């Protein structure tokens, strides 16, 4: 296993790092959004009182540009989630992909179009996504 950063929610509902041993991977930014999935591979490694952020399904291409941004482009199964997380999972993903030495910064799609906002709630979102945020 390698020790990787993931970007849960605790018992108070905070966005919290934590570290978790994740499985070798060729394609680690993709793997670690895997495991933000509800219902998905971190469910058995779950720290005590957190939860998965994502909604259960949801699927991810993650294509990583040579200026250092990701393009996360989700499935439609993303739009399940609650109104009131919109924020807190848009930094989930953006801290998560950005631990990696090659991404910098974040953009979002969903069904490969692009995202002016966040689908459930209408948050605006940026396609420079940093920890600056
Ligand atoms: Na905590
Ligand atoms: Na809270
Ligand atoms: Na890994
Ligand atoms: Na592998
Ligand atoms: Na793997
Ligand atoms: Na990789
Ligand atoms: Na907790
Ligand atoms: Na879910
Ligand atoms: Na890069
Ligand atoms: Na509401
Ligand atoms: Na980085």
């Amino acid at each position: 296993t390698v020790m990787r950063e993931l970007y849960l929610i605790d018992k108070n509902g905070y966005v919290v790092a934590q570290t978790l041993p994740l499985p070798k991977s060729e394609s680690t930014a993709k793997q670690a959004l895997e495991y933000l999935v509800q219902g998905g591979p971190v469910s058995e490694i779950l720290p005590n009182g957190f939860r998965a952020v994502l909604p259960a399904d949801t699927t991810v291409n993650v294509d990583i540009k040579k200026d250092g941004t990701a393009i996360a482009d989700f499935s439609n199964e993303f739009k399940n989630y609650k109104k009131e997380d919109e924020q807190k999972i848009v930094q989930s993903v953006t801290w998560t992909l950005t631990q990696f030495s090659s991404i910098d910064k974040v953009k979002l799609r969903i069904n490969g179009h692009e995202l002016k906002e966040m689908p459930v709630g209408g948050t605006p979102i940026s396609d420079d996504l940093s920890r600056k945020d």
